[PDB]
């Protein structure tokens, strides 16, 4: 077996989402020495926007190879997976997103993108990941508040949802998926809710201090993270 094979076999292995396999051929690799195929095959899911990307990394971090995970993918993935602290930035407008400080319900705290903060506890967040019918999910709490992100019922008249933090997770609306990207020189991912299938993004409206409410996107956004996807920042 030459490497464009083993490669091809290991990508084919995690575009059918067969990941016992993809983490036995892993395993394998990084035995042998075979580091680069790894590294090419990251490299060519994340560059054609395939999301099997995210369960074969969570894969391969619950079997017993969190170091592959951490050697051979971009350092957001393993900032995802030990649930540590970070900043979920909008590309497009260089925001961070945080929860609302001052709300006059008992309920729900609007999630927004921050006009002055990038830097204080507000803006700390945390991935949990759930694992359902061979998919890989996650529940998106704000550190500060302990509240989940969720896209609420309503909707405007174009048919975007709004989100906002919710004590648990009782529901779909309060579950999300990645799916990577790249642009420049990084890793970028949109952030779909489980329930409507809609990406959350930040309005273009600004607000008076420089902010932009989030919102659940009713539109297409494939092909243009640069616009609708976020970074995933150390904190």
């Amino acid at each position: 077996v030459p490497n464009d094979i083993l490669e091809e076999q290991l990508y084919n292995s995690v575009v059918v989402a067969d990941y016992d396999s993809a983490v036995e051929k892993s395993k394998h690799l990084y035995e042998e020495k075979k580091s680069e195929v790894i590294t090419n095959v990251v490299n060519k899911l994340i560059r054609n926007n395939k999301m099997n990307c995210m369960e074969y990394a969570y894969q391969l971090w619950l079997q017993g190879s969190k170091d592959i995970v951490r050697d051979c993918f971009p350092v957001e993935f393993r900032l995802i997976f030990a649930e540590n602290a970070i900043k979920l930035m909008y590309k497009r407008d260089g925001l961070a997103l945080t929860l609302s400080n001052d709300v006059q319900g008992d309920d729900g705290r609007p999630a927004y993108g921050d006009g002055k903060d990038k830097t204080s506890p507000r803006v700390s967040w945390k991935l949990i990941a759930l694992w359902e019918n061979n998919k890989v999910y996650f529940k998106i709490l704000n550190t500060e508040r302990n509240q989940y992100l969720v896209l609420g019922v309503g909707t405007n008249w174009n048919g975007d949802h709004m989100a906002f933090g919710v004590n648990s997770v009782d529901s779909f609306r309060a579950q999300w998926y990645l799916q990577p990207a790249k642009y420049d020189n990084d890793v970028l991912f949109y952030i779909y809710n489980r329930e409507y299938s809609k990406a959350l993004t930040l309005s273009r409206t600004v607000e008076p201090s420089g902010h932009r409410m989030a919102w659940g996107y009713n539109g297409r956004v494939i092909g243009s993270p640069e616009h609708y996807a976020w970074g995933i920042k150390a904190f």
